[PDB]
């Protein structure tokens, strides 16, 4: 009824998982419904980069053009002439949703087929890679290309940072970046009590559509892995971080 009530509160449609990895709890709400998953894809590529890329090869310096530039490049436009480094693109992408970083990484992994299908390796049949940044906000509800859901992203997202997918110090670095994220502070984050640190990325694509997946690390206990995802009826709708923030919370005082 929590989540019916912020659905109606922000005329849009919610999708919910959650993952307390310390009881086994879950919070679900539309967990398969599809949505775009727009930049949470980032998280799930820098996975499979580092699972394809000893921690040490992430410091091959990639070369890129202005071509690659599309819309939202906060760094990858001032390093266009010098290049950048896998991890640190991987670091622009996750913790400033940089899309050029995307592309380039996503080309380095072999494209949103091989994305796909390291995915499917790790038991995501519902996640659908088909495109880059930005082409890939362009979902209309009921097409499937560049969609999953919120129990698909948390299974992901959770057997990349979290479960064996990738060992611990890559793992750890996936962490880090996601801790450090800058564009999240009014989502999860923005729904989380004090002292819960929050390994979050944030998306954002048409129909209004806002999504935050996390892995969040209480102050005592495991993880808990969510996804809030979140559309709404009309092509440019404007979304509401609020919904995401509020949607947490509820997520989090279900968890307790």
């Amino acid at each position: 009824d929590d989540f019916a009530k912020l659905e109606e509160q922000f005329d849009a449609k919610l999708g919910i998982f959650a993952l307390d990895t310390g009881t086994n709890r879950t919070v679900a709400y539309r967990p398969d419904e599809r949505f775009a998953f727009a930049s949470t894809i980032k998280a799930l590529t820098v996975g499979v980069l580092l699972q394809q890329k000893s921690i040490e090869d992430l410091n091959q310096r990639i070369t890129y053009t202005r071509d690659d530039l599309v819309n939202y490049n906060p760094i990858t436009e001032k390093h266009v002439d010098t290049g950048m480094t896998l991890k640190e693109l991987a670091d622009a992408s996750l913790r400033y949703s940089d899309n050029a970083a995307q592309n380039l990484i996503l080309k380095q992994i072999g494209g949103p087929e091989s994305l796909k299908k390291e995915l499917r390796k790790i038991g995501d049949e519902v996640t659908n890679p088909e495109r880059f940044e930005p082409e890939l906000n362009e979902v209309n509800p009921g097409e499937t290309q560049d969609t999953s859901t919120a129990r698909a992203l948390v299974t992901s997202l959770r057997a990349f940072a979290l479960e064996d997918k990738l060992p611990s110090e890559k793992r750890e670095l996936l962490i880090d970046f996601m801790k450090r994220n800058t564009t999240g502070d009014a989502l999860i984050r923005a729904g989380v009590p004090d002292g819960f640190e929050v390994a979050d990325k944030t998306g954002a694509a048409s129909y209004g559509t806002r999504n935050d997946i996390a892995i969040i690390f209480p102050p005592k206990g495991d993880p808990v892995v969510l996804a809030v995802l979140s559309s709404r009826d009309k092509k440019d709708a404007k979304y509401d971080d609020k919904l995401i923030a509020e949607a947490t919370k509820v997520v989090m005082k279900a968890l307790n």
